[PDB]
């Protein structure tokens, strides 16, 4: 992976005050959890996928973090393999995309709510419905890959593995948008789908003990190699779709602050 790693300067705060938001939530409720929590390095995670955020966007990113390995927890035991029961509590989380959530939700959900409140404030109404789009497609695969219990496994994986809105959350912890019309390029989409593979493949093998491998640092590498060419042709890209001066800039940015950086910064976590 030649590309640079990163993490946000202000990482020793986020760190250190990452537990008030999921215990204010009530994600989080005893101190053995507390410390479970602490031991997975969610902020550590979120500083190397956000290094240009700080403050208060970069604990946005590390509630998302936070969030996600908390809701992924939910499902490891008798309601992982029960597809209705699975359905049955991202149907509470997703609704919080329709709109505000009856008292009665779970915790995970107005957790995520919060997050997702947060995470449009400030950014345009079509970035938004794109965004809540991804969030919907991540929880229907997440639905359909429990109804399951190297092609067919990639197809799957792709949309469980969250890679599009954690990208997504670059650019709102970043205040810049990419050029809708170039997001929806065939050159981005290939670039964001060796972002979601390769965190795929990296993911199965730091997952080992415990799947793709049942050549896979060969596919790393040889996504990587293309999608250095796909870089390459974003000046072209550009071009074609006439962006302005700031356009040009939003653009660059989603190329260093939100692709490379959920390629490189899933690799230096793991290691």
């Amino acid at each position: 992976i030649p590309l640079p790693g990163r993490q946000s300067p202000d990482h020793a705060r986020a760190e250190a005050e990452q537990l008030a938001w999921p215990r204010s939530l009530g994600l989080i409720r005893s101190d053995a959890a507390a410390e479970r929590h602490l031991r997975g390095g969610y902020a550590d995670l979120a500083s190397r996928f956000y290094p240009h955020a700080t403050g208060a966007d970069l604990d946005l990113g590390v509630d998302l973090m936070s969030w996600w390995f908390l809701f992924d927890d939910l499902f490891d035991g008798p309601r992982g393999e029960n597809p209705e029961d699975t359905k049955q509590l991202t149907d509470q989380v997703a609704a919080a995309l329709d709109g505000p959530l009856p008292d009665t939700a779970p915790p995970i959900a107005h957790g995520f709510a919060d997050i997702w409140r947060r995470t449009c404030e400030g950014m345009t109404p079509a970035w938004c419905a794109r965004s809540a789009r991804h969030w919907r497609n991540y929880f229907d695969g997440y639905v359909d890959e429990a109804e399951s219990r190297a092609a067919q496994y990639l197809a799957m994986r792709r949309h469980t593995i969250g890679v599009q809105p954690t990208v997504d959350l670059a650019e709102r912890a970043g205040r810049f948008e990419v050029p809708h019309r170039v997001f929806d390029s065939a050159v981005m989409s290939a670039m964001l789908q060796i972002a979601v593979d390769v965190n795929l493949l990296l993911n199965d093998i730091a997952s080992l003990e415990k799947n793709m491998v049942m050549h896979m640092q060969n596919e790393v590498r040889a996504r990587l190699e293309q999608y250095l060419l796909l870089e390459s042709c974003l000046p072209k890209v550009g071009e074609i779709y006439q962006l302005d001066t700031a356009e040009r800039e939003a653009l660059e940015r989603y190329r260093t602050d939100a692709v490379r950086t959920v390629i490189r910064g899933s690799y230096d976590w793991h290691r």
